[PDB]
């Protein structure tokens, strides 16, 4: 089963039926303004922040799913339909939805009218634009009225959906039928008070009618599928006062056979300095200058196509830094297009707003946005540079950090907990990755506040020493790091012991004391402590570097002395000091996280893939056997079947789901990289294939979700629904697979001083070429690959043989041809 | 005009069309279990706490409104319909909804098949019961299938609405097709862990089939109104695993012409003690003992009827305590049934869960639940007694309090703000009212903790002294009480100065300092300090009482000096000591709260109703001219047309709505009572009628909301929607209007030592009789009423002339006959 196909030439996914297993979305915009856009035009838009500045209302968990978006009702001689199929569900002669990069196109044809909508967010603009083309595809003339429709949200999404006792009375709008480029509608709830911003809804022609009151346009007792106004065939010209404000214009068109007409709609977010808030001395009329400039920049189809061409170019630019041409076009489309696109989206959204993330509780995660950085640095480094400052700015002086920050304000909060002891180290991971990529050492000197305190600024590097010190100065009785609230795994709450239902494990108070330690954070420390060590050394900090190395080696000794179960790695010591993820317990015998990560840190590695005696190999073989499924690798085994009070949230999920035996795809790339480390490329590629969008399109009815982007979790072998994903789009899997495949499978990764070429992918990719731009030079890396296990590359550069696998960076401007033999 | 009518004998309101102006609801239950039920079976049910143990999902702001409740899909030969109309919307031959006391009947008939559901919550039972009666009305034998449907919520409604990322994976059910009395379905999400409760949907017969998974039942791309399973005619026997759990049973019926059948369905809430959660060693199967028992008690129709008779007897004898017979039947039905009914509801719910209050943020409001008491103490005083203890236990040692408390835990919180300086005195009001009613002086001796601290208990009376001292020790420069965040008027935030959009006025940081005082709190102090002094006096605290009246005298003097604008009472002094509520200003010249409240406390009363020199008469006329509308009195005049940054939230509402120029019904009865005090019965009675459900039934299309219960706000003169209510059901209006009418218009009101009989209703009720049980005696009060302005009663009691208007309380069991002449 498949519901559409990739089109590589156009960089689109093409959906060919509306009857998908679930709503399938694209993210529009990439700067400050965003739209979630389903293949039925469902979703919503926000400026910068989904909780705080949401422009349009969308209902999660509606019946049916995704009824509510940017609809255009067509009334053709009494018959009413929508080219997005939903909400009217009228029969379509032709239907198509194409999700592209920063844009989508939805086309729907019925009874001789074809309606095509191009949705996108233009570069530099805080607006969503639709170019709608109506074509008469019959033998006879046609008259039709089109009704645009969109539903306003009242800005604060939290208040929107809970605070009716107030907010049913505050909705305001202005209507401008005779504006400079056509008709506009103004949503300005609370602009009267503290908001310095409003939304506009406009079309590039003088409208026949409008409507701004939902109840009037839809009618008592009706769903959107049955809206009264389009059925009536004419707008009611409703002005909202309180209740539910909408945006809606009506446009009657007449077409001869084969003729078409373009309509351009803009939903825009505008601000005014409060000096210029009002058109009038009495402050009753919003100043509309910005709104008229916006509509004037999109008054014509030529203007639209120009912006769309510019957007195409920007993508081409972004995607030119890394790419691959091989014999496997599923690999190719992932590395060249889809995975990098996702990374851009995750860098932007973190984990706040998907069709599963509700854009309310979660803002920008510390761990989440640091990790995303690893997949974003090659794309736009200047923006990664800024983001690093932003994250570091929510760090506390003692080295710990706010678990997340509010995107609109950049100020951290505790809304989803505090005291995650793995957080602080990810800062070093982000910065290491960024420096390797850019070589912009001047970042370590950037002055950066603690918890945004002005006056408190220290150099970035110093922030890093705090992170490093935090874990140094918080170790338990085996010398493993103290776990605190949780580690990378939010659901392993060893300091919790909750028996009060309905209070969240992420926010509920924690027990002081006990001796709970994390093998994960230990691994984490070994990996990133080495990065930190290497940066101390380079900044000329001799002794700090020597000291850092001593600690790193201690934590590594500890992992091997106290963190080893026999055939795999322990996960943790609980509050009482008892082992977790041991063969001693009947459930939760083996956990994936420390297996993946300890091996990337190099802990327990023998002298080859064929050294059955190395902890690293045993670990991965236990993982292979206990954790392996056709759909990826489950998190631990067996899943817990009763509530384990000492472990927190983990055993609260039914077996096979989320952290209780789900495939948490995010951690699969840790094993994939681990495998290349021990030199079993063939299997690392296997693993990559099980979870990767292009390899799973074939089972779209099983995966259920978008077949072009990774999801956070795939139901595991203990789940009745084994193989079905949830929480698509917004996941660290994206950036971690990008790292995995671009840098470890195919082998091309920047290091401090040169570019490493270390293919480890096994025989299924016998030959490829990578074009990598680094430090302004193009590297053309041409690989011949036997994929023999353990075999490792040798290189020639411009005709000359060199040693090891690191090509010192060539000056900017140069092209450097690398011949690779594995 | 009208959409149904009252049925006085049946104690029901009868809705005769499904096409009402807005969903009109009833509240089932009066103990700890509750159901919101619209006249289309829409709504939901919870246990104790609508945020925390919500059994069934419901969507606010759904398109259409109210698509979601308890549904019975009838499939008659392929043709599908619902007797609630919604969701399916088939044409009915007849429809009817009867809203009764603690139950409702909904009937729909279509093509020879009449389905009547009776809904209710039984006494002592944590369940909602449906007695379905399907009757063949054709002259031929008929066959059909019935599909019951309820949608489960995941207990924590806030989480349910926001946290899909977690909760889509924790839905969990059990199916019991062959239990002891029929088929049952068990919703058991998170019973696996910390929840000791599950839910049951069962029917008193063995069902042909079942469904527990929403998507299977409803179908993809379908709304409730197009549910797949009913249309297919067969259940699908789905066993939910995560996603959306539902309860549904199919039962096949066959009816001879004129024959009928009863099915009994039960939605119950059960709990096991910990050592009894599981049926099995393994802990995978819920112990069903409690649910078998519940389903057992509703196995037959006879048991249903009995429980309904018992519920009818509970209402008859709650309503025996206060009753009127008069020449105005609208007044009678308000007093004898509806106003009382509503007070039970408010007492139970505070402002927590309506079809407007979403049952998330609001719990049991300190201010609101104290005021509910005034209208509830005569119904079940023991429970009022408990409520005072619960409330007072959330007070702090300085006499300030938590603004509200969480219903499930009874522990106070700051979720909707802290430091509202009007809060503390309300506690005196409630306790005064309780003691006048019952004479249980021993309550002042009840030991009561502060903010629930073990060891902090003082007697209830000391809590009273802390509230009294809070105002005396928190006066500002004019000798008026400092205002804090706000007083009774939540939107008057004089210590705010907010420019940040998004942040709540209720919940944002206040400015330190400034000299902001409330005239309202002054009037409140004068009234309730007087009652405090009386509580001192009875307890022998003459030095406390003496000193207390001193302050009352001081504060009273300060209202006349510094709180008088010339023609009416000043509202406040802002952070800067500027008058607020003055004729000097262009907007908000006169605010209604101080006018009713001051005069209720006697401030500015003179010769009587025609002492034009008297401030109180000056004040009340101003109210009449400047605030009056045919729909009630508005809060201030003129409304604010731009943001007044120094007043807080009030100027943020568009003119005419809520606190900014809406009719805030809660405060009209202050003015009613005020007029009866001054002696203007006619105007008092006129103001009563402008806002009373009975008197507004004739303008249902304009009021839009339930015509049998007080709403919170009716759009005022300055709104385009003038006359349209919002926020029905949950409002202090119910308590305060019952006080007004039962106690000051009709004039029968308990005092500490006897029953005060002081009619002041004017000429439109020339004669009436009140029946009143008070401390175990029955007073039969016959009233002959001239209505002459200023004219007040003289009584003869059991044949004997008596002095003044107080009848000292007779023994328990006596019947005292009081003949009243005004
Ligand atoms: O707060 C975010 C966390 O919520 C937990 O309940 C989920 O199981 C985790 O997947 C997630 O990391
Ligand atoms: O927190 C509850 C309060 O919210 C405010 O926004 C409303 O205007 C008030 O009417 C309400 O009392
Ligand atoms: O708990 C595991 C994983 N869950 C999903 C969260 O977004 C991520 O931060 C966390 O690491
Ligand atoms: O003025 C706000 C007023 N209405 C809304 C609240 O229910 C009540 O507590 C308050 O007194």
């Amino acid at each position: 089963m498949r519901y559409g196909h990739f089109d590589d030439a156009a960089r689109e996914y093409v959906i060919t039926t509306p009857h998908t297993p679930y709503p399938w979305i694209n993210y529009l915009g990439s700067e400050q303004f965003f739209s979630l856009l389903s293949h039925q035009a469902g979703g919503y838009s926000f400026y910068r922040d989904a909780k705080m500045r949401r422009l349009t209302r969308y209902r999660y968990n509606n019946i049916p799913a995704d009824a509510g978006g940017r609809y255009l009702y067509v009334n053709d001689g009494g018959d009413v339909w929508t080219p997005s199929w939903l909400p009217v569900k009228a029969d379509l002669d032709h239907f198509e939805a194409r999700h592209g990069l920063g844009y989508s196109r939805i086309t729907g044809e019925r009874n001789g009218l074809k309606v095509e909508t191009l949705f996108f967010v233009p570069l530099g603009e805080n607006a969503e634009v639709q170019k709608v083309t109506v074509t008469n595809t019959s033998d006879a003339p046609k008259t039709a009225t089109l009704f645009s429709f969109v539903e306003f949200c009242l800005w604060n999404a939290q208040d929107d959906q809970t605070n009716y006792q107030r907010n049913l009375s505050i909705g305001e709008v202005e209507v401008e039928q005779d504006g400079p480029h056509g008709s506009a509608i103004y949503h300005k709830t609370e602009y009267r008070e503290r908001r310095d911003h409003y939304a506009v809804f406009g079309v590039n022609t003088r409208a026949d009618g409008f409507d701004t009151d939902r109840d009037t346009f839809v009618g008592a007792y009706n769903s959107l599928g049955e809206a009264s106004v389009p059925r009536a065939g004419k707008s009611a010209d409703s002005v909202a006062s309180g209740w539910y404000p909408i945006g809606s214009h009506s446009v009657a068109v007449t077409l001869q056979p084969g003729e078409s007409r373009d309509l351009v709609y803009v939903l825009g977010y505008l601000e005014n300095p409060d000096e210029e808030k009002w058109a009038d001395d009495a402050h009753q009329v919003v100043n509309k200058a910005p709104a008229h400039a916006l509509l004037g920049r999109f008054a014509t189809s030529e203007q639209v196509d120009a912006a769309l061409e510019a957007l195409n170019s920007y993508w081409t630019n972004l995607l030119s830094t890394y790419s691959v041409s091989s014999t496997d076009e599923k690999l190719d489309r992932m590395v060249n297009i889809w995975n990098q696109y996702q990374c851009m989206v995750t860098f932007n959204m973190s984990r706040s707003a998907s069709f599963f993330e509700t854009g309310i509780g979660r803002g920008m995660g510390f761990r989440d946005s640091n990790q995303d950085l690893l997949g974003f640095v090659h794309l736009i480094p200047e923006r990664a540079r800024e983001r690093i400052i932003d994250i570091a700015s929510t760090q506390f002086a003692d080295g710990s950090a706010y678990h997340q920050y509010q995107p609109l304000t950049k100020r951290g909060n505790n809304d989803i907990g505090s005291g995650f002891n793995d957080d602080p180290l990810w800062l070093i991971a982000g910065v290491a990755a960024y420096i390797k990529e850019s070589g912009d050492w001047g970042i370590l000197d950037e002055p950066v506040p603690f918890d945004n305190e002005p006056g408190s600024e220290v150099p970035l590097f110093e922030h890093l020493t705090r992170s490093f010190q935090f874990t140094v100065q918080n170790r338990g009785p085996h010398g493993l790091p103290l776990i605190g609230r949780a580690d990378w795994n939010d659901c392993l709450n060893l300091n919790c012991f909750s028996t009060t239902p309905g209070e969240s494990f992420q926010t509920t108070e924690n027990q002081a004391g006990g001796v709970a330690e994390s093998v994960f954070i230990a691994a984490q420390f070994v990996l990133y402590g080495a990065e930190y060590a290497t940066l101390a050394e380079r900044r000329g900090l001799a002794d700090v570097a020597t000291e850092a190395r001593k600690y790193v080696d201690e934590v590594r000794a500890a992992v091997l002395e106290h963190g080893w179960d026999g055939q795999w790695f322990l996960r943790a010591y609980d509050y009482y000091g008892n082992p977790v993820g041991t063969d001693a317990k009947p459930e939760g015998k083996i956990w994936i996280e420390p297996q993946g990560f300890a091996v990337m840190a190099g802990i327990g590695v023998g002298e080859g893939p064929d050294d059955a005696d190395a902890p690293a190999v045993k670990a991965l073989d236990s993982v292979n056997e206990m954790l392996g499924t056709p759909h990826g690798l489950v998190l631990q085994y067996p899943a817990y079947t009763t509530y384990q009070i000492e472990l927190g949230e983990v055993s609260t999920y039914p077996p096979g789901y989320k952290e209780n035996g789900g495939i948490f795809c995010h951690n699969n790339p840790w094993v994939i990289i681990a495998e290349t480390v021990v030199g079993r490329g063939a299997q690392a590629f296997d693993y990559y294939k099980r979870i990767t969008p292009a390899y799973r399109e074939d089972i779209s009815d099983t995966h259920k979700l978008e077949p072009y982007v990774y999801a956070q979790m795939i139901a595991g072998k203990e789940a009745v629904r084994a193989g079905e994903a949830k929480n698509s789009w917004l996941t660290g899997t994206a950036a971690w697979n990008f790292v995995a495949v671009s840098q470890y499978l195919l082998g091309v990764r920047p290091d401090y001083d040169g570019l490493v070429v270390d293919p480890q992918i096994g025989p299924d990719v016998p030959s490829y070429t990578v074009t990598r731009v680094a430090r302004g030079a193009t590297y053309e890396i041409t690989v011949t690959n036997s994929g023999a296990p353990g075999a490792r590359a040798s290189l020639t550069v411009d005709g000359a043989p060199v040693d090891g696998r690191t090509v010192p960076y060539a000056p900017a401007g140069s092209t450097v041809r690398v011949e690779v033999t594995v």
